[PDB]
């Protein structure tokens, strides 16, 4: 899994 | 803002 | 793990 | 789970 | 304001 | 765990 | 200003 | 836990 | 004023 | 422990 | 400004 | 002025 | 865990 | 102000 | 451990 | 001015 919020 | 994760 | 920033 | 509110 | 968590 | 800020 | 961490 | 009020 | 703690 | 200040 | 890491 | 520590 | 508030 | 910790 | 500053 | 370390 990965999460990448900007 | 940011959110980063695994 | 996660990092969260304003 | 994660929560990210700004 | 902010809320961050897991 | 959580962090909450005004 | 207030920050609370669990 | 931590508390940070200013 | 301030309040700091754990 | 806590510290409180006016 | 706030950054929290799990 | 007052500071109190537990 | 880490906390970084400025 | 600041709060730093682990 | 934590450090807190005004 | 105040700094507190745990």
């Amino acid at each position: 899994n990965f999460v990448f919020g900007t």
